[PDB]
């Protein structure tokens, strides 16, 4: 390949950190979150457990430091997402364990922000019924870091959920999908935790 | 969880939009409302503003792209609301901000459908006078969208209002509860706007 | 610190995950579910909404890398919940926005398990009438993941509810507090969705 | 959607302006002040605050590029306030932080013309007393650009105050609404500033 | 506008600064602070709390680099407060979170100096008893700053206090407001810590 | 200012830690604890919350790095809170979220210890029966690290609580103000916990 | 005046640039001419002179640097244009020296936009025959930078001549104003320079 | 002279301010514009210019510091208008630079206040066409500061216009003086500008 | 602007000579003249004046220092002529000062030539007598150094003189312009002195 993109993979995994905040100042680190609904895949009635084909857009920027000075170089490169620290966002009503459809490689970029998007198949909790009817029927799931308490992960949104790749002949029609920003509390602290509950309304085209 | 679940919401939501419509051609996007009037809380008469505890149901369809053959896979995924863009539908009366009761999670499909159904406590302008009346009291507020004239966001109803869920032991009993959509005009702009009037006639029992 | 602890948050939190469910297997993602309910703080007679100091406890399990060999370690660390991923879980008839009474901290340990728990007072939608009547009241709330289906999200229960903690001098006095796991379905969605229902029998002392 | 709208909103938010005022020339901006008072809401005697639902319609100029040439297409878009720079009017003496009863969405036009109407709940200061005497009482409260001065906002009004959307059995008559432009001048500054002071007289009916 | 201002605010913005103080030199910085009395809104017999409606003047010099020559052009342009460093200045007891009456802007001048004022309602402890009585009551409340220790921070009052804006028919009458500077020490330093407190006498009329 | 703390203040936070705890070696933080209960507000018996007007003193040391030789210079500085990691401290039964009275300031010292104090109201849950009797009323919070169990965080006090603070005229008379140190397990965890039990004892007088 | 304001003068005057072009990186700077033609106030047959009352719009650019972090405060601050540089631009051929009708007052913007508009009255070459037939007289005079060649400073327009502010019983009616846009060359030099030469089309009313 | 006159001129001038507004809190400086029309000295008609011999008053309040303590001293000192800073007032419409009849001095006073008054012949345009009917001719010119804004500098105006001066056997008699205020804009910046009008309407006796 | 170009301006500006002849060695100073007679605007019958709108071009070579290694930068510069060093060639008989009518920029270039134009209206003395006969008239001004000999300053011509940029329809036709170079002496000293002697043969057209 290239030797000069060569050097930097190796400089920032072999040399630049291990899973640790890399971050001694005052900052959290902010997540942004995005979800693209690609398919409802299916619904079922006995079990009321929904299932929906996803990819998650995470971005986040990790502190790296420059060492060998940057000449006009290769500016992102591609790792697996096992070399490098990934947020513990999870869907706190997850029926079962999600599997992952796309290959774990994440996009990092020289000022330290890094982009990683799997692609999801989720199976979660909400009754199907009355998806025949016109009202169709609404579904929610809180995606958000399971330990990370607002001060440690801030979630952050740039819009409500994207429709766009929603594949065409799905089974079941999208009537609105939203990704509302909520922070909440639990018995266990006193910190607030912030997740993001995706609403989606559906049914049956 | 499951891998292929995995890759479905990394998919949508990393690579497949940000907070844009995806839609380019001749399409509006029609966003289905329903109510489910959970209960009357309270009526202040000083004030004279009433409590309501409701979901909201909000079916829409966005566009989104098929990348990596669909394959027998988890059909709906469940993400947060942050995650996707979500329609600006606002009480216009609200005496005060609304507050969320659930998770801000959205059921998406593969066709593109999104389901997504906030519960909310929402105050608003009403008078209560006469509630121990056996004529009752009238109230109604409108919900729409705020910015969002009838060309860019077209309102639909299935039915009229859903009484089922309503509590048993309210305070108030429910004389009807109507939901009529209209479109009206603002001296602001020459578009049409479209709302959905709930009309809400209750007593105490 | 200790050093060694210090690279495990740091490679944890930096190298191994954003949001997105890490298990790509055949797995929904289990979230054992329990209340120590603390104090039944107030009841509103003209609002019928009652509040309760409880703290949830939270486990589950996510997927972790083990990167740098293992040595005898630091077994557990803890974060804030702001930086992982954290179930959606919620009431689904809060008449107002949980508060959070507890820190946002969350313990982890090195097979991926997790333990959250926040300490909350929620106001929820219940009738107080007859509390002073030997009989007592019965008021009922559920919590569930808003978006997540049973396929994504399974809730599980140890045991009916947590008395121990429960304030002796608390201005009521409980008569049963149970726990009891159900699954049930909405018209949105096909999918069965999982919700603890916590039913309070009290009455005042 | 339309594609023809959606190349429009993108270019506009994407490529046409962040927070700056775009004008090199010599304009000052002007920001038309309207208030339709939907209602008087509630009167504190002991406080002395006074509540009052408004809507406020602001109207401006912005300087926007056209660059793809212009073909009939879609003339006015909707946005989120937050998307583009908004005025800092500000009541003066306001008890409370206002809250906010609509949507933020505001509808811009091609000419570069945009048109934003708040719903808001306002607490201000203000003597009830002899509200139910004939004369009835009198409130005034000013609004205004906080930090720009005269050169740099100037505030038109184009009458004097909107009864017409005033609730018809609101808890307060209305004897007259008005709002006067009124320019004045601060110790911080030589500069004159230009406020709107909407004088409420008012009585129980 | 004018595009004169125009590059003014972009090149002291986007170029000259972030929050450090930019002053190498042997300065400390200076805040005049000055309290204009509005109104005493509130006073609570129970809580033993009293609301004050006040707009503070803060005054500082933060240094500013000429760069492109200074013509005779926009010799003040105002900006949001939160676009510069603004000072730490805090209540010392305050039993709630102040609120803000009016927008957040700051007039700042080419030399340097900065104007801010912010209008605020603000809960400090006090007890109201014998307010009736002829000799009326006193409260006084510090300000400061939280964290500057006066080599840092030095405040410094124009004047006693400004009765001249208080509302006529407020509830309660002014007997004497002032603000007295003095410099105090805490056990946690060593340094000398400067703060205005205000004492207020006051009766109801 | 002066140019050499300024370069100190650049250096440790520009340059010397993100949010990651900077001791690799055999340490753990310790963090001294101690309250100057200022004053107690209010009880109240229907809902058994009472609220106390504390600042709570929180010392704690961090490693920073020396670079650029010390010379002498300015010694400590001040910074907002959120520049720096702060400690989880929580009390264990708040009602509601604590609100912050002072400015979020923390001086710094060149050898890393940092000294931090929060000024707050806290509503914890405590009957106030018999508050007129002359036994008096006992109340007991705790306070402590949520997440961080002994071994991370250890807690340390310097005395009993400051009592000399006291509003003199308080609704309330101090019987004896407590902060006992006590360390205990929770179920969640085989850790022990720390914790600091403030125990007052108060009457009215 | 206003001490915020007050030390953005300063600052820029005082500490932020001599006449020396600021922009470092690669831009010329571009100035945007524009003529505001008040009025042909008289013609000289044996001269061949004629007088013209205009006020040139000049719009640039300058590098500021920010210092003292920006707050909301004084946007645009308006200062003698001998306080900082402005450009050279001359009218090729004005046969006397031109007058100055206004002051020289620049308003700068914190962007670093200045705008400066001065009011003149130029003598230039023309030929005042055939004033009174029908066809008219034309005259064209070109204005630029002396010294600058393009690369140095680039002249843009907005628009062809501005004919709303000429007086309406002027001696001479204007049958056609405009400002085109040219660059041309100069045998001292194999730069291009770039003027705007303003045709004036004009005959007796 | 006298010593005490002496030390005061210079303590204001040596130690007293430099070209910059001194203050610092919110003011803008208003100045007061009278004109004594002393004569209409010639008009030319093919030039369409008229000649005034005005003088023009000018008082502003400047912030100036007492140090040595205020003994009964010399209260109004005169100095040379070029030691202090004076106003920008232009006249729009001036065909040529004004001429200064009078030397440039001032009186100061102690409070800070200052007056100046200068002599002015000035060449403005206007149609002289019509003079010696009865109706006469009307001309109007605007003074007003070039630079400053309505925030910055505002304008204030006694009476009218003073024709008591007026030379008894001038050339021309004087219908009547105006001099109105008001206030507009330019297409350079959105503040508000202000300008005093001075409309003359006069004939030949 | 460019960093590059940046540099030079200031390091010859500011480092490389005051006015002083730089060149220590054998070497005079030659300036090149050369005339572009642009017209000849007007005659004076009683006077016996003539004008003439004329451009002198000007090259001299001045010595500079090369610091900063000349890197591929910017090759010329321009700067007003205040900056630098210009030669006194005046016109022997003018009636009158000179006027300006461009800017005073002059174009330098890196060998340390300079080129400077200025355009400029003269009235020198000349009878106009017989100008309407065919004949025409003659006139004859020199320029050339007032205090420099020929020992110290050197005048060169390329040509006779510049008839293209001569406007079309003057008044007066040119029979020849001509520019002969000549050297002649002075009763005040014995050293030569030379220049240049334009010689006008023109006539009414």
């Amino acid at each position: 390949s290239r030797r000069s993109r060569s050097e930097i993979l190796q400089d920032v995994l072999s040399r630049c950190s291990p899973l640790n905040i890399p971050i001694e100042d005052d900052q959290p680190v902010k997540v942004s979150f995005e979800y693209s609904l690609q398919k409802i895949f299916r619904a079922d009635v006995e079990n009321d457990e929904v299932d929906i084909g996803l990819w998650t857009t995470l971005v986040w920027k990790d502190r790296c430091l420059n060492w060998f000075n940057e000449f006009t170089s290769f500016k992102e490169l591609t790792v697996p997402i096992a070399e490098i620290w990934t947020p513990d966002i999870f869907i706190f009503d997850s029926v079962g364990a999600p599997e992952i459809f796309s290959d774990k490689l994440a996009r990092v970029s020289q000022d330290g922000t890094v982009t990683y998007v799997p692609q999801l198949k989720v199976r979660l909790s909400c009754p199907l019924a009355d998806l025949k009817l016109e009202t169709g029927v609404t579904c929610s799931l809180k995606s958000g870091s399971w330990t990370h308490s607002t001060q440690e992960l801030t979630l952050e949104v740039n819009a409500k959920v994207d429709l766009g790749d929603y594949a065409s002949d799905t089974r079941f029609q999208l009537l609105n999908a939203t990704q509302q920003v909520n922070r909440k509390q639990y018995p266990c602290c006193p910190e607030t935790y912030e997740d993001t509950t995706l609403s989606f309304t559906f049914r049956k085209p």
